[PDB]
C-alpha cells in the first residue's frame, strides 16, 4: 500500500511530467500531479484566503541557501523580483532561506530562471528531499565556525537531486556556472550498498525520500540552529587548540503533529554517536539511506524519521545505520551547555571587518525597511546571511561604514537590539493566513499585538521591562515556527483560538508540553496573568520562565490558573 504522492513521483520521469506540460497550459493553476511535483522545484501553488469568492492562484517560491549565506548578486535579484513579480515582500525563514509570495503562473519561469542566473537556486526547497541545511549564520572567521559552514554546504551538495529535471524545465537545459572532490567521492561511494548506481538519482532513486528531511550543523555551544528539532543534528568537535577533529551526531527530531491525533507528536533528536571528520558525509548518507529504505510510504503522517526511531528505539536504528556506514559510531562525546545566539547588533568577524545583525519581526521585509536594506546592500556590495530566527545579517562591513549604515537603518525603523522589546527579539511566527493552505488561524498577522499584550501583563504584574520569555506562534500544529520548543508557545487550534504550550527553555534544550487547549484570543490574559504572577512571586533568582515551569510542574500551574 502506497500514498498518492509515491505514484506521482514514480510516473514523473524524475520530477518532470506532467509538470512540464502543465507549466504551459493556459489555465492559472496546474493539476494535482503538477502541484505535488513543483514543490520539488521549490515552488508552492497557493490561493489567497482573504479574498472572498474566487480562487486567486499564485505561486510562492523558496530558495536554497546552505548556512543562510546569500551572495550580493542574489539578494539584488530577489529584491527586484519581489517588486516586479511578487507582492513587494521577501520573507526570511526559520531555515535561513527566502520565500517570495504572490507570483502568477505565467511569470514563474521568468522568475526561477532569474534566480538561477543570479547565483541562486530553489531546487529541493520543498519536496520529499533534503531541505535547507542550517549552520551558524554569523560570518566569523574562527576555524570551527567556518568548518561547520563548509560541512553544511557539503551536506546540501551531497543531497542535491542529480536528475537534471530542474535545469530542463527552468532554463531549457542550458549550463550555468565546482563541488569539493570529497563530496563527489562520497556521493559516488557504493561500498556498502547505499546507492542506485545506474539511476539518474544514485541516492534518492525513483521514489526520493518518504518525506522532507532536515539537517542542522553547528559548533559546540551555539544552538542558534535549534538542533534538537532536526532529522539530523551535527556538531563540530575540536581539540584544545580549536582544530576540528570530528562530529557528534543527533537523530530523529521533528515538530509536526495533528490536533486530536495522539500518535502524532513533536520529538527531540537523540544523541547517536561521534565520527571522525573525514567520515561525516558517509555517516550522513548512511542515515539518509536508512530513512529512504525504511520510513513509511503508506501514510504520510507517520513517514518522518522520528517515527522509525520511536518505533525501533535508538540502538536498533544505530545498528541499521552502521550497516550502510560500514563501521561503528564512536561514543557520543560530552558537549558544553547549549546557548541561543541571535547574532544581532554590531559585532566583529575576526578579519578586521564588522557584521551587523538586523532584527526583523517574522522575517517580513517590505516597505521602507526593504528599500533601505537594498540601498545599503547594493551601495556597499555586501553579502548577507539569513538566521534561523528570521533575521538578516549584513556581512563584510568596514569600520568607516558603521555610522552611515546605522543612521540609514534607524531612519527606516530598523532598530538595534537595545531599542527593541526583548519579547520581539526572541519571538517567531509562521506566515499562516492568508496564503498558507493549512492555517487554522493567524500567526504572523496576530503575533505583534500578542507581544504588546504580554508586555502589558508583565507591567501589570510588576515584572521589569528588561525581562522576557521566548514566544513562538503557529497558525496550525505543523510547527513551522518551532513552537514546541518555546517558553510560551501558541499553536492555532481553531479559527480564533490557540493551544498553549509551556516548558521550552531559553537555549531550546527542552521540549514543551501541551498546557491548555482552545484558549480564545480574547482570554489569553486570564491564563497569562496568573502564570506570570506566580513566576514573578516564587521564581528563584534569575530563573527563566521555562525552567520555572519545568520545576513547578503542570498540576501546580493549572491550580494557579484555576484559582485566579
Ligand atoms: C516559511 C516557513 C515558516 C517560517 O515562518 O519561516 C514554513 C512555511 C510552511 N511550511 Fe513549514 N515552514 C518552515 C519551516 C518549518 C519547520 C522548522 C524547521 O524546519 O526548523 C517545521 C518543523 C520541523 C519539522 O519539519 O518537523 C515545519 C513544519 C511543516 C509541516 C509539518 C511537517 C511534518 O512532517 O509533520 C508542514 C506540512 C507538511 O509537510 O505536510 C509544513 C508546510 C509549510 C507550508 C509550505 C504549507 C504547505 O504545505 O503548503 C508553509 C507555507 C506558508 C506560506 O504561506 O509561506 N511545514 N516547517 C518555514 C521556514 C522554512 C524553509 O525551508 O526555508
Ligand atoms: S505552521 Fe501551519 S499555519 Fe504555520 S505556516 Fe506552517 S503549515 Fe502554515
Ligand atoms: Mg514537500
Ligand atoms: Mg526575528
Amino acid at each position: 500500500k502506497r500514498s498518492k504522492v509515491e505514484i506521482i513521483k514514480e510516473k514523473s520521469n524524475f520530477l518532470r511530467y506532467p509538470l512540464n506540460e502543465e507549466l504551459v497550459s493556459e489555465a492559472p493553476n496546474i493539476n494535482e500531479s503538477a502541484v505535488q511535483l513543483i514543490k520539488f522545484h521549490g515552488s508552492y501553488q497557493q490561493t489567497d484566503r482573504d479574498v472572498r469568492g474566487q480562487k486567486n492562484y499564485s505561486f510562492m517560491l523558496r530558495t536554497k541557501n546552505p548556512c543562510g549565506k546569500v551572495p550580493n548578486q542574489l539578494y539584488l535579484a530577489m529584491d527586484t523580483l519581489a517588486d516586479e513579480f511578487g507582492i513587494g515582500t521577501l520573507r526570511l525563514t526559520t531555515r535561513q532561506t527566502f520565500q517570495l509570495h504572490g507570483v502568477l503562473k505565467k511569470n514563474l519561469k521568468t522568475v526561477l530562471s532569474t534566480v538561477i542566473k543570479n547565483m541562486g537556486s530553489t531546487l529541493g526547497a520543498c519536496g520529499d528531499l533534503n531541505r535547507n541545511v542550517l549552520a551558524p549564520a554569523a560570518p566569523y572567521v574562527k576555524k570551527d565556525i567556518l568548518f561547520a559552514q563548509q560541512t553544511a554546504e557539503n551536506i546540501a551538495a551531497l543531497l542535491t537531486p542529480q536528475s537534471g529535471a530542474y535545469y530542463d524545465l527552468w532554463v531549457d537545459g542550458e549550463k550555468i556556472m565546482e563541488e569539493p572532490p570529497e563530496v563527489t567521492k562520497a556521493r559516488n561511494d557504493n561500498s556498502h550498498g547505499t546507492n542506485f548506481p545506474d539511476s539518474p538519482e544514485p541516492i534518492y532513486g525513483t521514489q526520493y525520500l518518504p518525506r522532507k528531511f532536515k539537517v542542522a550543523v553547528t559548533a559546540a555551544g551555539d544552538n542558534s540552529v535549534d538542533i534538537l528539532t532536526n532529522d539530523i543534528g551535527v556538531v563540530v568537535v575540536s581539540d584544545d587548540a580549536g582544530e576540528p577533529i570530528g562530529f557528534n551526531i543527533y537523530v530523529g527530531g521533528g515538530m509536526g503533529r495533528t490536533h486530536r491525533v495522539e500518535t502524532t507528536f513533536p520529538r527531540l533528536a537523540d544523541p547517536l554517536g561521534y565520527v571522525p571528520k573525514e567520515d561525516i558525509l558517509y555517516a550522513i548518507k548512511a542515515i539518509v539511506v536508512t530513512q529512504r529504505e525504511n520510513g513509511r510510504r503508506d501514510d504520510r503522517k507517520y513517514s518522518r524519521m522520528k517515527y522509525m526511531i520511536d518505533r525501533w528505539g535508538i540502538d536498533r536504528f544505530r545498528a541499521e545505520v552502521e550497516k550502510y556506514y560500514g563501521k561503528k559510531f564512536e561514543s557520543f562525546r560530552p558537549l558544553p551547555e547549549w546557548q541561543f545566539n541571535s547574532y544581532l547588533g554590531w559585532q566583529e568577524q575576526g578579519d578586521g571587518k564588522l557584521f551587523y545583525g538586523v532584527h526583523v519581526d517574522n522575517g517580513r521585509v517590505g516597505g521602507q525597511a526593504k528599500k533601505t536594506l537594498r540601498e545599503i546592500i547594493e551601495k556597499y556590495n555586501l553579502d548577507v546571511s539569513i538566521t534561523p530566527n528570521q533575521n538578516l545579517i549584513l556581512c563584510g562591513i568596514d569600520q568607516a561604514w558603521r555610522e552611515p549604515i546605522t543612521t540609514a537603518l534607524a531612519q527606516a525603523g530598523l532598530l538595534e537590539p537595545k531599542d527593541v522589546d526583548p519579547l520581539n527579539l526572541t519571538a517567531m511566527a509562521c506566515p499562516a493566513l492568508p496564503l498558507c493552505p493549512l492555517a487554522q488561524t493567524e500567526a504572523e498577522r496576530g503575533i505583534l499585538p500578542i507581544l504588546k499584550r504580554i508586555r502589558a501583563v508583565f507591567n501589570k504584574v510588576g515584572i521589569k521591562d528588561s525581562e522576557s520569555v521566548v514566544v513562538r506562534i503557529t497558525g496550525c500544529p505543523n510547527g513551522c515556527a518551532r513552537p514546541y520548543m518555546a517558553e510560551l508557545g501558541f499553536v492555532g487550534d481553531g479559527p480564533k483560538s490557540y493551544q498553549i504550550w509551556l516548558g521550552g527553555t531559553p537555549n531550546q534544550s527542552t521540549l514543551a508540553e501541551s498546557f491548555m487547549d482552545k484558549v480564545k484570543l480574547d482570554d489569553i490574559e486570564k491564563v497569562l496573568e496568573p502564570l506570570f504572577t506566580y513566576w514573578n512571586g516564587t521564581r528563584q533568582e534569575g530563573e527563566s520562565f521555562g525552567s520555572f515551569t519545568n520545576r513547578t510542574g503542570f498540576d501546580k500551574l493549572k491550580e494557579v490558573v484555576n484559582k485566579w
